[PDB]
């Protein structure tokens, strides 16, 4: 199934390097610029979006009127929301780098996050554009044998659940 996953534009915590999950930050001026650039670079397909502000705003600026789904939200970091990556305990850093065995207090485990994301994707019966988050895109890429956290305001098209089709980044 052809699915286009879009990572929302940048927020302040992108440059600050803080874990950004359910904290509802708005896009920065540049983030909105990145979103605008997506308009015309994404196919006209039904759209779904994380209900978090930065994702919804990215979808709007990209020219879409998506159906909101909490299932497309970034992982919930719990007590780690807002934590600087730099000073994150090595055990948490490794869990996030290896994408396994991560369950922050008051948050969501990586395995539960994956279950949530993949269950949502399984329900998509036709091609669509999904406005979402870095962790969601990473979960999909990693499950397809590819690594890397695509830049803010960029997109990746995949043939779910078989392979990545194209990675699209604009300047």
């Amino acid at each position: 199934m052809e699915l286009w996953l879009v990572r929302h534009g940048e927020t302040l915590w992108n440059r600050e390097g803080r874990l950004l999950g359910w904290t509802d930050l708005p896009l920065t001026a540049e983030g909105e610029a990145q979103a605008r650039r997506l308009k015309g670079a994404l196919p006209s397909l039904p759209a779904f979006s994380s209900d978090l502000l930065r994702a919804r705003r990215t979808a709007e600026l990209a020219g879409f009127s998506p159906r909101l789904h909490p299932e497309l939200r970034e992982i919930h970091f719990g007590a780690l929301e807002g934590a600087l990556w730099e000073t994150l305990d090595p055990r948490y850093k490794e869990a996030l780098l290896r994408f396994q065995g991560f369950h922050p207090p008051g948050g969501e485990s990586l395995s539960a996050f994956q279950e949530r994301v993949f269950r949502f994707l399984e329900g998509l019966k036709a091609p669509a554009v999904l406005f979402t988050h870095g962790g969601v895109v990473r979960a999909v890429l990693r499950a397809l044998g590819e690594d890397g956290l695509v830049p803010p305001g960029s997109a990746v098209a995949v043939d779910w659940p078989r392979r990545v089709l194209v990675r699209l980044a604009l300047d």
